[PDB]
């Protein structure tokens, strides 16, 4: 069985505002253990122009154990994040957040 | 000094292409750890329309050993992020790649 990081995502709020994701967010999605790490904005500016640094950024990760090869993860995959999206629209509004299905290329 | 695996983005190539990353990829970009995990495809169709099934997808990330905060690290993944394009633009043709800075404003 060995651990497969899935990379979700992103989420973020307001620095100036002090949430307790850890009280927020399940520690499991799909049976595999949710993960998210504060990390520097993945882009300077939001769709509407205004900079990215106004928040606090975190990376969102699943970890997946598996028995079969990484690359057949796509059911699980597909699952965890259809799941994960329900978990993220039950938080405050003032957090944002942008899954990979939702993220493009320029 | 604690790690933190800051996703970087995407690097793929046909399943019928024989390529052998770890002979290709620097150990390190920007004096931090370059890792490389295959996943599945992300997403089911590439922009011009093309199936992904007939990739081999993985994720790039950067461990980073630090103790500031992640807000502090800009400079280091500005850095890191520039010279992964680089090294990606080294490998062979059939390689493509979407890396943070090729992402849509959020």
């Amino acid at each position: 069985m060995q651990a497969v990081r899935l990379f979700q995502g992103y989420m973020w709020h307001p620095r100036a505002l002090a949430l307790d994701l850890k009280a927020l967010l399940p520690g499991e999605v799909a049976g595999a253990r949710l993960l998210w790490d504060e990390v520097p904005p993945p882009t300077p500016f939001f769709e509407d122009g205004t900079p990215t640094h106004t928040q606090r950024f975190y990376q969102l990760t699943l970890l997946v154990l598996t028995e079969e090869p990484p690359e057949a993860l796509k059911p699980l995959a597909e699952e965890a994040a259809e799941a994960l999206g329900e978990v993220l629209e039950g938080l405050p509004p003032e957090v944002g957040w942008l899954l990979l299905e939702d993220l493009r290329p320029l």
